[PDB]
């Protein structure tokens, strides 16, 4: 099995106004995207240091307990008005992960979408303070970094389609963003839940099978652990870590777009029994947000797809997937 | 590489009303869909001959300016209403499959569904009579005679899941169904466009690579190749041909009802240069169509997974693939 050719693209110049460093970002972006469709971003400012520390002290602290009290629809029926915002128990025997997906901080009561009950918007829940002083606004500001990095991100995107600079951008806005952060724990257990474990056809063993994101992009950092696997032309690649970096890489809301020049990439998760942790931060756009397909392979760069305006998309898009493990 | 265990089963008791034996065709049907998820309906009572002549005939006498005239909009931006109906154009260097596909023969411009302007119904495009006498008529008759198999094949997989029999039938309509015929051409070429051949990363060449079928259920006949191969658990495998059976497998949205207790098998097809066809037809239902998921790995079979309609299923399916390929 051989390594993913992931580069690790500096991607600074996207915070400045260097017109000419950031088109070199937005050229080492588009190779990546057109090979493995996965790329490291360094020297993203982000203290990622203590994000690491404050998520394993959060998941290592909350008592059953509260997990109860936070889990979603799915785990507490009494819930009904949790789908996507709470904990994600871990039911013995059958499920080992355990992760708390949090939404957009502006969603409050007072937020026009919460008031007219739109799908895919909820209010998010948190712990007791007393039992977790100040893990909320960690956690939110955290939410706030990583949208600006997101958002400098977006930029070197359009860039490498060619497209104007804020082409993508100017859909990512705080205060209707659909954007999701999920604090995923992967524990350690002896023996671990053989039901836990999926092996794929080639026998590998597996904590999720194969799939394509359900994002435009998604902002991924996650502990020095190998587990990712792309499956490339040559078979499926297993993706260097990197304590350092966050993994990029597209969702199929991107490949829609592009008409498939930037594809999903399609990949796994190996099982690997070690305390670990993975924080994706799937890039959501607005609930009304709609772009129009092009394909940059054609002279017009005219694409035969139809527009999906972004709620349609993550509507059915999540409700494919296992509402119990999420991811998104 | 093997040949996959892709059972025979004599479907003919599923046109009857001994319960018995019913049953006895149910538990074979739920074998096969939970080992390879293929499976041969053999005593199916349709002239298969009589097919292949039609069709034979079809793909060898239709002209490229006919082609052209019934091409869908993807390939001739003239017939904006022509989305999934009508012909599939052969890309010289790029493209070497042909195909033609058409819709519920009830579908007319009278009908409600198609005045209300509604998604993913369309009104087919046939060749001209004078042209290709009695084509049509051959065509929608076919539509019919599968649709009557499909409908018993149905009922044969309600039981099989231990639910009524009427429980996916009572949405397979006549009026309604958005179920499609596709009568692909598979063309010899000499030389053969190296573009239209894609190479697994196993090495095998291929015409179409890896995917789950959008439909219910998917109903093919195929004589005289041996293209399918299955992923199994123990990798790719062969699929048997057999001109006197009709190929039956599961699309994806049988995966979602029965929260994957029927998986929708993973197959491909190898690059096989010679003048052959494949006609499959999906199996979908109708667009208000909407079946409660269940889990037969249950005790109360409740499921995580929310209700999907039919219609909402299929816009998103069919929108994820290539329009130009097509295939549904
Ligand atoms: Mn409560
Ligand atoms: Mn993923
Ligand atoms: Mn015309
Ligand atoms: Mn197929």
């Amino acid at each position: 099995v051989s390594k993913a050719n992931v580069p690790k693209i500096d991607v600074s110049p996207l915070f400045g106004d260097d017109q000419a460093a950031k088109m070199r970002v937005a050229q080492q972006i588009d190779a990546a995207s057109r090979d493995t469709g996965f790329f490291y971003a360094v020297n993203h400012g982000i203290n990622v240091q203590r994000l690491s520390q404050k998520t394993k002290e959060f998941h290592m602290s909350i008592t059953p307990e509260e997990k109860w009290d936070l889990a979603i629809r799915a785990y507490n029926k009494e819930h009904q008005d949790q789908v996507r915002a709470g904990y994600y128990l871990s039911i013995p025997g059958k499920k080992a992960v355990e992760s708390f997906c949090y939404l957009n901080p502006n969603f409050t009561p007072d937020h026009p979408r919460i008031q007219a009950k739109t799908p895919t918007h909820e209010v998010n829940v948190w712990p007791d303070e007393t039992k977790h002083p100040g893990f909320q606004d960690f956690a939110e500001q955290y939410y706030w970094d990583v949208f600006g990095l997101s958002s400098a991100l977006l930029k070197g995107y359009a860039l490498a389609l060619g497209k104007e600079e804020n082409f993508f951008a100017r859909h990512f806005k705080p205060d209707d963003t659909l954007a999701s952060v999920v604090l995923i724990r992967y524990p350690y257990l002896d023996p671990y839940p053989e039901a836990a474990i999926k092996t794929a056809a080639d026998g590998t063993k597996l904590s999720f099978e194969w799939h394509e994101d359900v994002s435009l992009i998604t902002v991924l950092y996650q502990s020095n652990v190998q587990n990712l696997q792309v499956e490339t032309a040559a078979g499926y690649q297993d993706i260097e870590a990197d304590d350092t970096g966050y993994l990029i890489n597209c969702g199929s809301y991107m490949a829609h777009l592009t008409n498939n020049y930037y594809k999903a990439p399609i990949h796994r998760v190996k099982w690997v029994n070690a305390e670990r942790q993975s924080l994706p931060f799937f890039v959501n756009l607005g609930y009304d947000s709609v772009i129009d397909p092009f394909d940059p392979r054609e002279p017009n760069g005219k694409s035969d797809r139809e527009p999906l305006s972004y709620g349609d998309y993550l509507q059915n898009g999540l409700v494919s997937l296992i509402n119990k493990n999420g991811q998104t």
